[PDB]
């Protein structure tokens, strides 16, 4: 097992539907991290996504989308309005997110809560 496993950016929509379709086959849910490059928060909490990431190896895959270079049809899709959104998305849709602004450490746990729902 790695001890961190770094999240996969989302390229576009399409992108996004290959990704759903791959977890469907797989019967995962998988976590997308919408986050922006300015946001202090976002940027902390990176490395300890990646550390959650690989707690969770070869059981969800976890992906991330910068909103500032993404194309906005794909930020549409998330239904984004804060960052970071940490969401879960399992059967081709949102299932349910986590809003950052907090210590990272406890934007994890309760996305680790969140997870836990649901996989």
């Amino acid at each position: 097992r790695p001890t961190s496993v770094e999240m996969e950016p989302i390229d576009d929509s399409h992108h996004l539907d290959k990704i759903l379709l791959q977890a469907r086959e797989l019967s995962q849910p998988i976590i997308i991290d919408w986050m922006a490059s300015w946001c202090r928060k976002c940027i902390y909490l990176k490395p300890k996504l990646e550390k959650l990431a690989a707690e969770y190896d070869t059981k969800i895959k976890f992906y991330c989308a910068d909103v500032n270079k993404v194309p906005q049809a794909l930020v549409k899709r998330g239904n984004i309005s804060k960052m970071p959104t940490i969401q879960l998305w399992k059967d081709g849709e949102m299932k349910a997110e986590v809003i950052g602004g907090h210590k990272a450490w406890l934007v994890i746990e309760e996305v680790r809560e969140m997870i836990q729902k649901f996989v």
